[PDB]
């Protein structure tokens, strides 16, 4: 399974 | 910390 | 098209 | 409740 | 290699 | 804003 592991920013 | 976790679909 | 879904969680 | 929209990028 | 761009929102 | 940023990842 495609999984998805990020972070949050200000941009 | 804030911290994304979620799955890839297909659209 | 590969999209994302995810949800934000403090870790 | 906060969700997440996006896109996969070849990078 | 597969990247992910994204936004947050409220749902 | 706040953006996402990540990786997609085989789970």
């Amino acid at each position: 399974k495609v999984k998805v592991l990020g972070d949050v920013i200000e941009v």
